[PDB]
C-alpha cells in the first residue's frame, strides 16, 4: 500500500488545510525583469531585444536579453550603452511637478543628446503606477485558474493547486495520458475507491497503478540522482500540477505577453527557491524524494528560507554553531531524530548566562515552534499557508528636492498635488487587489529647510463622500504646507530640501 492515507489525499480538497497535507502541490510564479518586460510589450518590442527599464542615470530592471552583455542594475545608463551598442532603454514614466497624471517621455532621457528632449529630475517624479497596472492584470489571470492566490508582491504569486489537482485526478475525464489512454482509464481503481467510501480516513491508499507513470511532468524534473519520476501519489499530483501551472503560465503569455518561472514542491519555502533556481522562462520541480538532493545542491543555507535572511538567521547561524557552507545537512544530522532534539539543545543555549533575552530574536518560551521549523525546514517538509499580507501600516510619497525646485508655497502645493496623485493610485491599487476600501484618517507633512531644520505637521483628514482621498488629502496637505510656511516665515526656509506627504490610521471597509 502507499505510504499515504486517505486524509492526506483528501485534505488537497481543503482551501484552509491542504497546505499542512504531505500531498500538498505549492506553486511560486515569478514575471522576471517585470518593469523591463512591461515596457517592452508597451512599445511592442520583443524578449530577443535588450530593452532595460530606467531612471534618471540609474537601471531598475534589466531584460535577460541585456543581462547578457553583463549588464547590471549597478550599471549606469552610459555604462550600460558601452557593453551594448544597440539597447534601448526605456525610462519610466514620469509625473511633473504641478501635474496630477503620469506620462511617458520616449525618445527622451539622460543619454539623448538633444537638450530638449531630456526628462529633468528636478521638476519630476518617477511614477510605477504603470507597474502596478499590469501586475493586477496578472493576478486576475492567477486567481481565475487558482482558488487561492497569495500575491507575494508585485511580480510574485503562490499558488495552492490543491482543489485543481485533486478534482483532476478524481473527477477529470477528458485528459490524456497518451494517445490511447485516457487519465480516468489509469486511475479507475482509486476513483472507484473514492466514491466507494468504504475506506477509513487513516487508512492508506491504495498503490499506484502503473499505468499513471505514463504521466508526464511539465517543465524540468530537479533530480541529479535519476530517482524514478512517478513513484507514489505525491509525484501524481505534483505531476498534474505541473501540467496546470504551465496552462496558467501559457495564459498569462498569450493575453499579456509576459514570460515567467515557475517553482511547484510541497511547501511555499521549496518552490519559491525552485522558482528561482532557473531565472529566465523556466519551471523546475521538486519531488518530495529529491527534497533533500534540492537543498544540498550547493546554492543553499538556512539563511535562503523566508524568516532567516536576515537578524534572526544571523542569530541561529552563531546559536547553533553552524558551517557557512552546508548550514541545512548540518542542521538536519545534528537532531536527525526529532525535533524535541533540537528544542532540547536550544533550551540548554537560553539558559546559558552568555544568552542576552533582551536583545536576542529568540524567543525563550516557543523553543518548540522553533526546533520545528528548523526541523522541517531543513527537510523541505515545512508548510506555511498562503496568507493575504498584512493591511497597510503606512504609506509615503517624498522628494529630495535639488536646487530651487521647491521655492514657494505655490511650489510646495504644486508637489504635494503630485503627492497626492501618487498615493491615490497606490490606494486605489490595494483596494482593488484585495476587494477593500481603503480610508486614511491621518495625513503627515514634514520637510527639510535650506537650513536643513525639520518642520512636521500631522492631523486628522476627512472624507466628503467616496473614493474623494485626492481632493480632500490634498487640502489637508495645502493646509499644513501653508501653516508650517508661516512657521518659518523669519527664517532661511524656502529652498526646501525635502518634502514628504505620510498618510497613516487607515480604516479598511
Amino acid at each position: 500500500m502507499s505510504k499515504f492515507t486517505w486524509k492526506e489525499l483528501i485534505q488537497l480538497g481543503s482551501p484552509s488545510k491542504a497546505y499542512e497535507s504531505s500531498l500538498a502541490c505549492i506553486a511560486h510564479i515569478d514575471m522576471n525583469a517585470f518593469f523591463a518586460q512591461v515596457e517592452q510589450m508597451r512599445c511592442g518590442l520583443s524578449k530577443e531585444d535588450p530593452v532595460v527599464c530606467v531612471q534618471w542615470n540609474s537601471i531598475i530592471a534589466v531584460s535577460y536579453a541585456a543581462r547578457k552583455y553583463g549588464i547590471s542594475r549597478m550599471d549606469t545608463i552610459q555604462e550600460a550603452l558601452k557593453k551594448c551598442s544597440n539597447l534601448i532603454p526605456i525610462h519610466t514614466a514620469v509625473f511633473k511637478k504641478g501635474e496630477d497624471f503620469w506620462q511617458y517621455h520616449d525618445g527622451c532621457g539622460s543619454w539623448v543628446q538633444d537638450p530638449a528632449k531630456q526628462i529633468s529630475v528636478e521638476d519630476h517624479k518617477v511614477s510605477l503606477e504603470p507597474y502596478r497596472r499590469e501586475s493586477r492584470k496578472a493576478l486576475k489571470i492567477f486567481k481565475s485558474a487558482c482558488d487561492l492566490v497569495e500575491r507575494a508582491s508585485i511580480d510574485e504569486v503562490f499558488l495552492d493547486l490543491g482543489r485543481i489537482c485533486f478534482n483532476m485526478l478524481m473527477f477529470d475525464n477528458e485528459y490524456e495520458l497518451t494517445g490511447d489512454l485516457k487519465l480516468k482509464d489509469a486511475l479507475s481503481n482509486i476513483r472507484e475507491a473514492f466514491i466507494g467510501g468504504n475506506y477509513d480516513i487513516n487508512s492508506h491508499l491504495p498503490l499506484i497503478p502503473e499505468k499513471i507513470k505514463s504521466l508526464k511532468f511539465e517543465g524540468d524534473v530537479f533530480n541529479p540522482e535519476g530517482r524514478d519520476l512517478i513513484t507514489d501519489w505525491d509525484d501524481v499530483i505534483l505531476a498534474l500540477g505541473s501540467q496546470v501551472c504551465k496552462g496558467i503560465r501559457d495564459s498569462i503569455k498569450d493575453i499579456l505577453g509576459y514570460t515567467t518561472s515557475c517553482g511547484l514542491s510541497s511547501t511555499k519555502n521549496v518552490c519559491k527557491l525552485a522558482s528561482n533556481y532557473k531565472k529566465p522562462d523556466a519551471q523546475t520541480i521538486v519531488k518530495n524524494d529529491c527534497l533533500l538532493d534540492f537543498l544540498d545542491c550547493g546554492k543553499f543555507e538556512i539563511t535562503s528560507f523566508w524568516t532567516l535572511g536576515g537578524v534572526l538567521g544571523k542569530e541561529l547561524i552563531d546559536v547553533l554553531d553552524l558551517p557557512h557552507e552546508n548550514s541545512i545537512k548540518h542542521i538536519r544530522e545534528t537532531w536527525p531524530d526529532n525535533a524535541g532534539q533540537l528544542k532540547e539543545f536550544l533550551d540548554a543555549k537560553v539558559k546559558q548566562s552568555d544568552y542576552d533575552r533582551s536583545t536576542s530574536n529568540i524567543d525563550p518560551l516557543k523553543t518548540a515552534d522553533l526546533a520545528e521549523k528548523l526541523f522541517k525546514l531543513s527537510r523541505g517538509r515545512y508548510g506555511l499557508p498562503l496568507s493575504s499580507r498584512p493591511v497597510v501600516k503606512s504609506m509615503m510619497s517624498n522628494k529630495n528636492l535639488r536646487g530651487k525646485s521647491c521655492n514657494s508655497i505655490v511650489d510646495c502645493i504644486s508637489w504635494l498635488e503630485v503627492f497626492c496623485a501618487e498615493l491615490t493610485s497606490r490606494i486605489q491599487d490595494l483596494e482593488q487587489e484585495y476587494n477593500k476600501i481603503v480610508i486614511p484618517r491621518t495625513v503627515s507633512i514634514s520637510l527639510k529647510t535650506k537650513s536643513y531644520e525639520v518642520y512636521r505637521k500631522s492631523g486628522p483628514v476627512a472624507y466628503k463622500g467616496i473614493n474623494f482621498q485626492s481632493h480632500e488629502l490634498l487640502k489637508v496637505g495645502i493646509k499644513f504646507v501653508t501653516d508650517l510656511d508661516i512657521k518659518g516665515k523669519n527664517k532661511s526656509y524656502y529652498p526646501l530640501t525635502k518634502l514628504s506627504m505620510t498618510i497613516t490610521n487607515f480604516d479598511i471597509i
